[PDB]
């Protein structure tokens, strides 16, 4: 379970984006600043998948995971009330500052992403949506002697409710076993996100057509090596088609530090 | 003197604000994150008050004073290359977080500002523009987190070069004797101490130039702070007799107890 929010406590403001089956808005919680994830009109299947995500996030506590205030369930409306994170999604930032993000900064982001993912591994919980967009910058770490500070977002509508078409869109982040749930899928996610971070918010296959994406996974191909050997080995280990072959986050965090 | 920065070394980024006769931009220095204070096309005396400010800031070193990198000369425009601090101006932050800033937080900021201002007093060096806006937050310190870490900015185009209209615009922070010495920063400190107490809202801010000037001409005194721990300190500071204002050595001593 998750905390219930009455429609009278939440105010909608600026549209920020569009998630899988959702529309992201800025909002107020009665007045604290929040983000409202408004689920589109849906079957009970999708509403339940949205609840599992709120629940996963509601029963966790880590310094590098966004907080969930609860869910507001009305007539045809489901709104996840979540933490507003100052500088927004990392992928957008990495594109804005393309060619000007040092290796040291990216490395911190990776340690923080893996610290957050080691905690869900030990509690045998699956995030299932690791990508640049779901990494939020609480602190930019642009000034000397200041490091970036991340906050991994809620995974949105759970993978179990998405269609093949929607799963194909999640490539290169989607684990190949997930194309047709284990914690090993977040190892593929962490891996494809390392690549996205190295290539300054430009993930491999991102421009490719759904068929070209689907074919790459069907033909069992592998993603490019990054432009920094500081992560080249770690990525090859994570981005293996064999789930059992992927390193544990305990191992990853060791391989980083 | 000060360092000469070529325009090849700098990169102008997003605009942050406007000062007296300047436009403030975020930027890069070849690679550090910097703040570029671009002076408007100016006459040799204005540019000299700008060069004098660069010089003051260049030839001083203090933990709680922002760093000046050098000066660039791009056609009619002069660029003061300064330090980028993580959270920017303090007034902006106090207004944003009004009614959520503990007295302790305000007292750490006060001492830190008195330290910077004592350093310059032992050096017999005036600032001339001590106001909330010229208080930069390197560490936010809410909550706890460790406590805040401010940096007093450069004062921009020196007072001496400004007009009556510009000097009036600096009320309530402008010392009354400066409307028609190191004593002026004691008023500036006092006026800022009110600004910090009233959560970034200074007295006379929203008033007309004639109302502001009239308040000073009629020798009218500013409000008492809602912070009782500062009532006497600011009363001693915000006096119309420069010689009746305490030294920063005294303010610091008093602040500890
Ligand atoms: C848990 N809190 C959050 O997720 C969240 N928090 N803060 C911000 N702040 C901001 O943006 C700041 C203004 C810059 C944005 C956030 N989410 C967000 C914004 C825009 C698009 C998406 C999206 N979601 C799924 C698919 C695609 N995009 C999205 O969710 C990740
Ligand atoms: C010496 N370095 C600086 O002054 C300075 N350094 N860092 C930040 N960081 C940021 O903001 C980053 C976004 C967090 C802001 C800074 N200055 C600043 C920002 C915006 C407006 C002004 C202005 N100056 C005079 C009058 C009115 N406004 C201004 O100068 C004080």
């Amino acid at each position: 379970s998750f905390h219930r929010v009455d429609q009278k406590e939440i105010t909608q403001l600026s549209h920020l984006g569009q998630g899988t089956r959702t529309n992201v808005y800025e909002g107020r919680l009665r007045e604290l600043r929040v983000v409202l994830k408004v689920l589109d009109p849906s079957h009970h299947d999708i509403a339940l998948a949205f609840y599992e995500t709120a629940s996963l996030m509601s029963q966790v506590s880590h310094t590098h995971l966004a907080f969930v205030h609860g869910v507001c369930v009305r007539g045809p409306e489901n709104i996840m009330v979540t933490e507003y994170v100052e500088h927004g999604p990392l992928d957008v930032w990495l594109r804005r500052e393309r060619g000007h993000v040092p290796m040291a900064w990216k490395m911190v982001v990776a340690q923080q992403l893996a610290s957050a993912l080691s905690y869900l591994e030990n509690k045998n919980l699956v995030h299932g949506n690791v990508c640049g967009r779901n990494i939020l910058l609480a602190r930019l770490g642009l000034a000397e002697g200041t490091s970036p500070f991340i906050k991994l977002s809620d995974p949105g509508v759970g993978l179990g409710a998405l269609s093949r078409e929607e799963r194909v869109e999640r490539i290169p982040w989607l684990a190949p076993e997930c194309l047709p749930l284990s914690t090993a899928m977040d190892k593929w996610g962490f891996g494809a996100t390392l690549l996205e971070i190295c290539f300054d918010g430009e993930a491999p296959l991102q421009s490719r057509s759904p068929s070209e994406k689907e074919h790459f996974y069907q033909r069992q191909h592998r993603l490019p090596e990054p432009s920094c050997p500081q992560l080249a080995t770690l990525t090859s280990q994570c981005l293996t088609y064999e789930p059992t072959q992927r390193p544990s986050f305990r191992t990853i965090l060791r391989d980083l530090t």
